[PDB]
């Protein structure tokens, strides 16, 4: 399983999304255990424009392991891309909860809140990117 999930990860890394889902998809049929494989066949998924794909496959990988701030993240992204805010705004709540670190996290949180005319809860959020990372 490993050697077929590092091939897809050869073609995510260069942007080849369609042959990233075949080889994690073969990496999976032999090893459905790796929580790292669901969310990256995910992510191969996300960066296709294939939300739905990416929402079901990101759900296997946090019932595999639910302490994954990343995985919540990028579910949380998936929605936003749906315009599902409440959905996004969920899922940013609890990668936040596990990493408050992550400037971007606390950036595309106060966006959600934006999206639904939520302007107090978006400051709130901004604020905090800008505390961690005042560059952008
Ligand atoms: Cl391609
Ligand atoms: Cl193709
Ligand atoms: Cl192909
Ligand atoms: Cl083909
Ligand atoms: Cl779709
Ligand atoms: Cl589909
Ligand atoms: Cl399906
Ligand atoms: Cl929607
Ligand atoms: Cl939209
Ligand atoms: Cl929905
Ligand atoms: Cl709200
Ligand atoms: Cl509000
Ligand atoms: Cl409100
Ligand atoms: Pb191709
Ligand atoms: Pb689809
Ligand atoms: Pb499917
Ligand atoms: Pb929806
Ligand atoms: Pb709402
Ligand atoms: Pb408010
Ligand atoms: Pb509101």
């Amino acid at each position: 399983a490993e050697a077929w999930y590092n091939l897809g990860n050869a073609y995510y890394k260069q942007g080849d999304y369609d042959e990233a889902i075949e080889y994690y998809q073969k990496a999976l049929e032999l090893d459905p255990r790796s929580a790292e494989a669901w969310y990256n066949l995910g992510n191969a998924y996300y960066k296709q424009g294939d939300y739905d794909e990416a929402i079901e496959y990101y759900q296997k990988a946090l019932e595999l392991d639910p302490r994954s701030a990343e995985a919540w993240y990028n579910l949380g992204n998936a929605y936003y891309k749906q315009g599902d805010y409440d959905e996004a705004i969920e899922y940013y709540q609890k990668a936040l909860e596990l990493d408050p670190r992550s400037a971007e996290a606390w950036y595309n949180l106060g966006n959600a809140y934006y999206k639904q005319g939520d302007y107090d809860e978006a400051i709130e959020y901004y604020q905090k990117a800008l505390e961690l990372d005042p560059r952008s």
